């Protein structure tokens, strides 16, 4: 199957490992396209309720392998095959289901932007971060300009985006990019445990949470507000709502089916 | 007056305690409507300058009383009575004057959303929080999908909303939901002290701060910007602007009248 | 000297001090107009890559000198070639602004810090949004930027009360990026400004422009520009000098084109 990704399944959870460790997981054309496919596959697989993305080897990613895609970015060509989804989710399409990102070592450029594109980010204590693009004559073009100021606040984001200075896990956690810092090497297992918790919850409710939250950002408060009660009405209609409410009333544990 | 609310007036500050002791202050139709009315009544009472909301007994609230309400949400009915305002303020109307929420013990589902709907949140050291809606087959439909990501950042919000995991006052404060943590039992008194500070300020100035801030969120930066100077010009016209000027010159505390 | 400002150039970095210490650096009509002109000049001077704004003497600013402007507000205070330093009239700086604060930062001072891109405080800095305490409200952008940066609750705790908060709280809630020992705020801001000035200027400008577009027009608007903008940058001399430095292990001297 995939040349540059290591893929496994742990029940309802997909675990995707960037797997070009000899090249520090730099995104070449192949890994760009494979990650797009893997995430597109994730999107349409109804057996999957959460996905965890991490990197094999010494660090999460060294960023873009420019030569590999010279070429495409110069011509404005897409590195999203049919039926992939841009992993950075900045072309008008986002994932309908949760993505968690587990980071360690250097997280450069596009790596920061991958973490910002996800829903939950876990770092081990070694993680460092650097938005190096302006140091190289360009700028962040994977969504940092949009998402970093929204998560960290404008000032905290610009301190790092304008300078290209390196910042560590403690700082990334302080300013909201990283949700939790764990001991060396535990980032992937911590992210899967959280993914499994997500997978024990009602999938259509999880999906509705992501959907309404995204609508608020894209169309505004009124647009999200207008959907709140109609969406809960539709969910009260699902098998899982009756399962979940009966479990609550019975002080028992619900086994959701995703309909 | 109210069956499920305990209401007191401390000068310019309204103090409202949730009070359904046999059901852990969970919101059924009755308490929903009564809170809606009490807040609509606060809105129109020009002798009131701030409102504090807390929970009687061992917790703030256990959230939504599944049904009671379930049946009536299935069928589309509005639980906001004539004269009332949706306390969660997600139907296109918001309070014109400040709301502070004082929490302690368990703050479940709608309780987190009440805190998010308010202007200032004070927790005692015992407060814990859980966005349990996805654990019950539904999702958060009281505004957490809009407000939690905006306050905490997307990742911090999704860590709790997608998992239904419990988090403590320390986390709640770290991520911006709780403004101050105080010792056990001191939440309501601290919230009232802050409300009384607000009630000492110029009521039209306080209202203008809220109004322009909401405009920015609802219509965008340009819409808010456009009103900045016309609004301050209208305030210079007030009795309170001249009272505030005289206090500035005399280095004394103004007794504002709200016009 | 202007009269109300002390201005100097430190290489690519413009350093502006508010200079009315006998009046607690209150903004009167003159300093409002001088700061507007200096920032307008910063904007069109292609030899400046960053600007640092601080206060001379004991504090950053005591706020507005109302008497000085009362007639005007009750008329624009931006002169020709000027830009509103608070950047709430539909126009913002294209290049970075850092604000270095110490001592009291009252009313419009909080809002200058909020209009900036990076804020450094020394340990003595305290903040008070006093406007509601005086019969009016914050009208220099705090109502927009304070809730966005700090979160609604953290912002309203201070905006609705007029209570004083300190550097540690301003840092906790996102307004201040770093707290430094007493008197080191300007030096630190300048050091960061110099780091900015070593990066590619059209990259720095693109970062600001696209981030502002996201705020003013929305995610789709900003997203649509991402690749067209990087494409244009790849055409620049500085992109070539950047690639030459990476592949040859050297440090680039960018030229801003």
């Amino acid at each position: 199957d995939y040349e540059t990704l290591r893929i496994r399944r742990d029940g309802y959870v997909l675990v995707i490992g960037l797997n070009r460790p000899a090249k520090r997981n730099a995104f070449d054309k192949t890994m760009l396209e494979e990650l797009a496919l893997a995430l597109g596959e994730y999107e349409t697989d109804t057996d999957l309720r959460a996905a965890v993305l991490y990197g094999e080897g010494p660090l999460f990613t060294a960023g873009l392998d420019l030569a590999s895609v010279a070429a495409e970015i110069q011509g404005g060509a897409s590195l999203t095959p049919e039926g992939g989804i841009n992993p950075w989710q900045v072309d008008g399409r986002q994932l309908s289901k949760p993505l968690l990102v587990a980071v360690h070592g250097k997280v450069l450029t596009l790596g920061i932007e991958l973490a910002l594109a996800a829903d939950i980010v876990i770092a081990d204590e070694t993680a460092t971060f650097a938005q190096l693009e302006v140091n190289r004559g360009i700028y962040p073009f994977g969504g940092a300009t949009i998402r970093f100021p929204r998560t960290a606040g404008w000032g905290n984001a610009m301190r790092w985006m304008l300078t290209a200075d390196t910042f560590d896990a403690v700082e990334a956690h302080r300013i909201g990019i990283v949700q939790e810092i764990v001991p060396v090497g535990e980032h992937v297992d911590t992210a899967i445990a959280i993914a499994q918790t997500i997978a024990r919850q009602a999938p259509l409710g999880v999906q509705a949470t992501l959907r309404n939250a995204r609508l608020a950002v894209r169309e505004g408060d009124a647009a999200a507000e207008e959907q709140l009660v109609p969406t809960v009405r539709e969910l009260f209609t699902s098998e899982d709502a009756t399962l979940g409410v009966q479990a609550f009333l019975s002080r028992t544990t619900a086994e959701f089916v995703g309909r």
